[PDB]
């Protein structure tokens, strides 16, 4: 569902910005949020590169349009959707927000959240609903 997914993005990015010492101002669900926060932390511990290729492939400016974001995020899903790649997506968004703030383009982090919502609702929800919904995500990743 569209509205839950906006909340979920904003939670994950607010969590990452907080965690890495940044402002988050420029913006059962609680189980899904906790599980997703933990999943992103584990993911980033294993893979440390922070999607440096994908982020420079994107080359994000305020002139950058959703279609460009979409093209680059599709790289994560060249072999289709799985749970791991959904976590990577949330982690990629987080890395982009960090980059945006470091480059003094705080304006992009609310735009990135909207892009992530649209992309999640459009390309990922169809697979999530097929494979047991966010209940399955929690079953799989949650404490």
């Amino acid at each position: 569902m569209s509205q839950s997914n906006r909340e979920l993005v904003v939670d994950f990015l607010s969590y990452k910005l907080s965690q890495k010492g940044y402002s988050w101002s420029q913006f059962p669900m609680a189980a899904v949020k906790q599980a997703l926060r933990e999943a992103g932390d584990e993911f980033e511990l294993r893979y440390r590169r922070a999607f440096s290729d994908l982020t420079s492939q994107l080359h994000i400016t305020p002139g950058t349009a959703y279609q460009s974001f979409e093209q680059v995020v599709n790289e994560l899903f060249r072999d289709g959707v799985n749970w791991g790649r959904i976590v990577a997506f949330f982690s990629f968004g987080g890395a982009l927000c960090v980059e945006s703030v470091d480059k003094e383009m705080q304006v992009l982090v609310s735009r990135i959240a909207a892009w992530m919502a649209t992309y999640l609702n459009d390309h990922l929800e169809p697979w999530i609903q097929e494979n047991g919904g966010w209940d399955t995500f929690v079953e799989l990743y949650g404490n």
